[PDB]
């Protein structure tokens, strides 16, 4: 453990009270807790272990290995499958998704920031604060990246924007949380500027419910340690005073609300959970962004550098590598991601065990506009593969496999046959539905939710930049509302 305030001692952690209890030490949770700790006492409860000293996390070229080695309760990735049949995974380790993701770093658009109603200046400062710790501008493009960039330009995904963090229509190079030595910088590194006298980071602590005082007012949380012991830990008894803040992710935060008795009464009744607040929209309107792709096998890992943002920001073209087998075997893909799907579904409990997955149903391509936009995206992949740049590329493994540029039926077939997540699932505690613009749960005091469960739309081409940013931003806003 590189930070002295990281601990496994749940008894000792729960014997103290805290100004803030942050549930989930992930992409939003780490910078949030670090920021709060500069002035106030903070406990972070993280269900998983430490990312440090784990080669499968530190090494960029191990990206995807963890996804093949999941277990029920302990592994740093936890597999799940949506009710639609689409396999996926979520992090279970300090650092959250940043410990297991493809590392790609790209900011939300100015339109997104405007729609979210965030303060522009603070958003910019908050991104900068994360970037100076965890974001890296590539020194050199791989041969694969060079070909994809050249090809996207030749395919008319314009303008060419060079390297930029910003979300602009056209083709660009962007940053990564992988450094020039191929080492991953997870959100847990954002704990570096925490005040070590004020923060406690308890690992292997699965939070099972928010507790309320005898509007309901949150008073603390209960968590289960790895040894089957559950402990309660409490808040330190127009500024709001102490608060519980959920940063347990798109799946974790709605699940925890439900387990806490905050949700649709009928569903809570089914699981014999005492009602605290009937909040029907908890776990509603959730969404995942589907990809369609072509894939080939390679012995080379090329980390993500390039993204094509198609006209109207409608589809995102990216060319990932992922570990498939132990030089190692990798799958290289070109995907199109549907940027702004209409299709939505719902999250529900499957059990009262706080370690289990909730059920999630995404209704992929239930709205036909989404399926047509998939075909629109695949049309671009087909043009990309036809470019002189892709055809000449010695790095590409696609020389075998053409897509007929003028056969929409065949592209619709690719949409169906390759339907997958790219792990951008979000919603379930949505701003304007479950929380307000200050991330406060509607109808409850001293309870906030600041993570991907709050998003209507996935920010940027890939969301981790905005999620880390938001944790830092809300940290600052909370500090600020104290004068
Ligand atoms: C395989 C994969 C690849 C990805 N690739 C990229 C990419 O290249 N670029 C990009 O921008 N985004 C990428 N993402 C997405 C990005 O990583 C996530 O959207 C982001 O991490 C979400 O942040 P969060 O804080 O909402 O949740 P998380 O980062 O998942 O953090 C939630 C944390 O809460 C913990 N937790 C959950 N429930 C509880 C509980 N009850 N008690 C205690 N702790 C709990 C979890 O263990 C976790 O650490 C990827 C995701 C995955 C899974
Ligand atoms: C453990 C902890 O954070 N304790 C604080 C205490 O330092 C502070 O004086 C008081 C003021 O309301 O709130 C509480
Ligand atoms: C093994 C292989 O080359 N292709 C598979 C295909 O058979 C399967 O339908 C699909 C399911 O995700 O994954 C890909
Ligand atoms: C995980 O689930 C499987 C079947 O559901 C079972 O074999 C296994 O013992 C479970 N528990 C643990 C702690 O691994
Ligand atoms: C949590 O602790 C239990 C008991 O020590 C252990 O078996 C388990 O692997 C731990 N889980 C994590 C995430 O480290
Ligand atoms: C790798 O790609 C092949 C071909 O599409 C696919 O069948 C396989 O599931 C992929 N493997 C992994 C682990 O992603
Ligand atoms: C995959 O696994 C082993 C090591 O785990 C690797 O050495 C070998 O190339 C692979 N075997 C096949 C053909 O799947
Ligand atoms: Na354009
Ligand atoms: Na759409
Ligand atoms: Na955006």
């Amino acid at each position: 453990f590189p930070f002295a305030f990281m601990t496994l001692d749940g008894e000792r952690a729960a014997a103290r009270r805290y100004d803030y209890i942050v549930v989930g030490g992930g992409a939003a949770g780490c910078p949030l807790a670090a920021t709060l700790s500069t002035r106030y006492s903070v406990l972070v409860l993280e269900r998983g272990g430490s990312p440090y000293g784990n080669p499968d996390i530190q090494n960029a070229d191990a990206y995807g290995k963890v996804l093949l080695e999941t277990d029920n309760y302990t592994s740093p990735a936890q597999a799940f499958i949506s009710e639609d049949g689409v396999s996926s995974a979520r992090a279970r380790v300090l650092g959250g998704g940043t410990a297991i993701n493809a590392g790609f770093y790209s900011r939300a658009s100015s339109d997104y920031v405007s729609n979210a109603g965030w303060d522009e200046g603070l958003v910019e400062e908050s991104y900068e604060w994360v970037e100076k710790q965890n974001a890296f501008k590539p020194q050199h493009l791989s041969p694969w990246s060079s070909a994809i960039r050249d090809g996207l330009v030749e395919a008319g995904v314009l303008p060419y924007n060079g390297y930029t963090l910003d979300h602009l229509d056209g083709t660009k190079i962007s940053a990564s949380i992988f450094d020039s030595k191929g080492k991953r910088h997870t959100a847990a590194d954002l704990l570096k500027s925490a005040n070590p006298d004020n923060i406690v980071v308890l690992l292997n602590a699965t939070v099972s419910r928010v507790l309320f005082n005898s509007k309901p007012r949150a008073s603390g949380v209960e968590f289960m340690d790895g040894h089957g012991r559950s402990y309660q830990v409490f808040l330190n008894e127009k500024p709001k005073g102490p608060e519980v803040i959920l940063t347990a992710g798109a799946l974790g935060s709605p699940q925890l609300l439900l387990l806490s008795g905050i949700g649709p009464s009928k569903h809570l009744r089914e699981f014999n959970i005492p009602l605290v607040l009937d909040l029907p929209l908890v776990g509603q309107r959730i969404q995942d962004n589907p990809i369609a792709s072509v894939t080939c096998k390679s012995h080379h890992f090329y980390y993500q550098q390039i993204v094509g943002i198609t006209q109207f920001s409608q589809n995102y073209i990216e060319p990932p590598s992922i570990f498939v087998n132990g030089r190692n075997e990798y799958n290289i893909s070109i995907f199109e991601k549907l940027a702004f799907p209409l299709s939505r579904g719902e999250l529900r409990l499957r059990s009262r065990d706080p370690r289990d997955n909730p059920s999630v149903r995404y209704n992929y391509y239930s709205h036909p506009l989404d399926f047509e936009r998939c075909v629109q995206g695949v049309r671009v992949i087909a043009q990309l593969l036809n470019t002189p740049s892709l055809r000449r590329s010695n790095a590409s493994c696609f020389h075998g496999s053409p897509i007929n540029m003028s056969d929409d039926a065949a592209m619709a077939q690719i949409c169906r046959d390759t339907l997958s997540t790219v792990w951008h699932y979000h919603g379930g505690c949505e701003v304007g539905y479950v929380v307000n613009e200050r991330y406060q749960v509607n109808g409850v005091d001293n309870l906030r939710i600041v993570d991907g469960s709050t998003y209507r739309d996935s920010p940027g081409t890939n969301p981790q930049a905005t999620t880390m940013m938001l944790g830092r931003y809300m940290g600052v806003k909370i500090l600020q509302e104290q004068a």
